[PDB]
C-alpha cells in the first residue's frame, strides 16, 4: 500500500460529519493538515471495526489502486492510516457528491454546454485510467463523483449489467472498449437527468433486449451530436467503439457551442 498511498498521521485529519447515508460506504467529511501546514476538506472511509484480515486487504488493496491515479478528473488519493485504527482512506472533498444524485435534484436546470463539460471531465479521467490499462469496470454516473465547481471525477464505491457492455456480460470480456460501453451509458444518464438506464427492467430483458441491437432512446431535448455518441459508444463490434481520446475530442469540438440540432428501446 505504502508503494502508491501516503501514511497520513492521524492528529492531522479532524472529522466532521457523517456524508451520503451510506452511498460511498461507511465515509465521512473532515480536514486534513498538509505538511506545508495548508488545511484542505476530506473524505475520510473507515474500515469496520472487528474487520477480518481479508478485509483489511482488500480495503488496503483499493487505496493501492486509486493511489496510481494523479488526475483533474480521478479522485485523488490524499492519503492512509494504517498505524492506527479505525484504518482509513482519505480523498479530496467532493461537495456535491455522486452525479446521478446531484443531478435528480436539478432536472432541467443546467445549460447543455455545462452537461457537456461534466462529461467531458469523465471522460478525460477515463482515458488516463484507459491509458495507465486500468478497466474500471462499473463506470455509471453513482460511482462519479462532482465538486463545487461541478468538476466531475472517476470513482468506484463498490457493488451492474445496465453499464455493461454485451459481450462482458456474454463472456466477461471486459477492456477498455466495454468501458466506452459503460460511457455511452453515463452519457445517457447525464442527459436525462441522472434517470435510472433501462428504468426497471428485469434484468435478462435489457440483456437480451440490448443484444437484439435495442438501445436507450435518445433523452429530452438530447442533442443529435450527444445521441449519436451515445450510439456510437453501444457499437456491438467492440472495435468500432470509439476511444477515449476520441470521446473526448469530440466533447472539446462541442465546447466551442457549435448542438442546437435536437433528435420504449429503439431499435438501433
Ligand atoms: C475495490 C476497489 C475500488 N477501487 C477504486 C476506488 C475508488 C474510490 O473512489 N475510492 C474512494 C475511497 C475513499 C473515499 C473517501 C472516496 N471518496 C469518497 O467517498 C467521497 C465522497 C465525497 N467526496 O469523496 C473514494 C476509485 C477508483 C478509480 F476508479 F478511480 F480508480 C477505484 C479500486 N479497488
Amino acid at each position: 500500500v505504502h508503494e502508491f498511498a501516503k501514511e497520513l498521521d492521524a492528529t492531522n485529519i479532524s472529522i466532521d460529519k457523517v456524508v451520503g447515508a451510506g452511498e460511498f460506504g461507511e465515509v465521512c467529511s473532515g480536514r486534513l493538515k498538509l505538511p506545508s501546514k495548508k488545511e484542505i476538506s476530506v473524505a475520510i472511509k473507515t474500515l469496520k471495526v472487528g474487520y477480518t484480515e481479508k478485509q483489511r486487504r482488500d480495503f488496503l488493496g483499493e487505496a493501492s489502486i486509486m493511489g496510481q491515479f494523479d488526475h483533474p478528473n480521478i479522485i485523488r488519493l490524499e492519503g492512509v492510516v494504517t498505524k492506527s485504527k479505525p484504518v482509513m482512506i482519505v480523498t479530496e472533498y467532493m461537495e456535491n457528491g455522486s452525479l446521478d444524485s446531484f443531478l435528480r435534484k436539478h432536472d432541467a436546470q443546467f445549460t447543455v454546454i455545462q452537461l457537456v463539460g461534466m462529461l467531458r471531465g469523465i471522460a478525460s479521467g477515463m482515458k488516463y485510467l484507459s491509458d495507465m490499462g486500468y478497466v474500471h469496470r462499473d463506470l455509471a454516473a453513482r460511482n462519479i463523483l462532482i465538486n463545487s465547481n461541478l468538476v466531475c471525477k472517476v470513482s468506484d464505491f463498490g457493488l451492474p449489467i445496465r453499464w455493461t457492455s454485451p459481450e462482458a456480460i456474454a463472456y466477461r470480456k471486459f477492456t477498455s472498449a466495454s468501458d466506452v460501453w459503460s460511457y455511452g451509458i453515463v452519457l445517457w444518464e447525464v442527459m436525462s437527468y441522472g434517470e435510472r438506464p433501462y428504468w426497471e427492467m428485469s434484468n435478462q430483458d435489457v440483456i437480451k433486449a440490448v443484444d437484439e441491437g435495442y438501445r436507450l432512446p435518445p433523452p429530452m431535448d438530447c442533442p443529435a451530436a450527444l445521441y449519436q455518441l451515445m450510439l456510437d459508444c453501444w457499437q456491438k463490434d467492440r472495435n468500432n467503439r470509439p476511444k477515449f481520446e476520441q470521446i473526448v475530442s469530440i466533447l472539446d469540438k462541442l465546447i466551442r457551442n457549435p448542438l442546437k440540432i435536437i433528435t420504449n428501446l429503439l431499435l438501433d
